[PDB]
């Protein structure tokens, strides 16, 4: 039986609780009551046969509760990320509210193994709307999230968000909490296919990761990263992509190993 731990982020009054609520409780009431810090739960879920319980931390989305939320983003495995279609300004702060998670995580942290659903709640209601479906699948989809109109008060999305939400962690689970190679594409960026070309045909390994000679060991760390991030062989389908990173791997020892042998003989 998989143990998972999912939380909610989203400005306040936006829906978080009762999306939850929804779906798990089976009911809805209009009357709001604010989470104060952090609500936790425990709910049992069976989606594809596999049994999933579920360790839900339902946030508060006030800022006053900055510190109180800070302990729960650790060990994640799904975000339901929430905002209001009525009000813009609550799909505007969601770059920083991915920015909160991601600092609580460390520079280890990578959200690209963490199961996002996108939540534009509200869509039931009469007012005037200010976020299309456009722009929020947009926002979402570009960063591999999955995307969701979604009304607590009708039940509309409600059943097909966290169906596809679950399904998509039960994915990750099965691939030992590293996120899935998804055949939908199996194809890569044009940036990779340059970069896996401009390696082979690289015989310097100040070139191959694109410093040149006298750079710290922090700027060779920092060039190498973002290679590693382009071209590793789990996350990159590129043919030549694993001789590339070896490459990559190899050009940032050599370096490292001159650059310390060089401060050693010097200074
Ligand atoms: N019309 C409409 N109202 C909703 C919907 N979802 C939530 N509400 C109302 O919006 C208010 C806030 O809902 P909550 O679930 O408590 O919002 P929250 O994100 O949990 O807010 P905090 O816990 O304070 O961050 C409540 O009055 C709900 O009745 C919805 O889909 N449609
Ligand atoms: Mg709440």
């Amino acid at each position: 039986a998989l143990r998972i731990k999912v939380i909610s982020m989203g400005n306040a009054e936006v829906g978080k609780s009762c999306i939850i609520k929804r779906y798990c409780e089976k009911r809805f009431v209009p009357k709001y009551q604010a989470t104060i810090g952090i609500d936790y739960g425990v709910t049992k879920v069976h989606i594809k046969d596999r049994e999933i319980k579920v360790n839900i931390f339902d946030m508060a989305g006030h800022p006053f509760f900055y510190e109180v939320r800070n302990e729960f983003y650790k060990d994640t495995q799904g975000v339901i990320l929430v905002y209001d279609v009525g009000h813009k300004e609550t799909f505007e702060s969601l770059d920083g509210w991915l920015a909160e998670m991601k600092q609580e995580l460390g520079p280890q942290g990578n959200i690209d193994n963490i199961v996002f659903a996108v939540c534009a709640n509200k869509i039931d209601s009469t007012k005037h709307r200010s976020v299309d479906e456009s722009e929020g699948r947009l926002w979402s989809e570009s960063k591999g999230f999955l995307y969701f109109e979604t009304s607590a008060q009708s039940g509309e999305g409600i059943n097909e968000m966290f169906q596809a939400f679950y399904s998509a962690i039960v994915d990750l689970c099965d691939n030992g909490g590293k996120r899935p190679v998804s055949a939908i594409n199996i194809g890569f960026t044009k940036e990779q296919a340059d970069s896996i070309r401009r390696i082979r045909n690289c015989k310097d390994s100040w070139d191959m990761l694109g410093v040149k000679p006298g750079a710290t060991r922090d700027e060779v760390n920092k060039a190498y990263r973002k290679l590693a991030v382009l071209l590793h062989p789990d996350k990159c389908m590129a043919p030549g992509s694993e001789d590339a990173f070896k490459a990559v791997v190899n050009a940032r020892t050599a370096l490292l190993k001159n650059i310390k042998l060089e401060h050693h003989h010097h200074h």
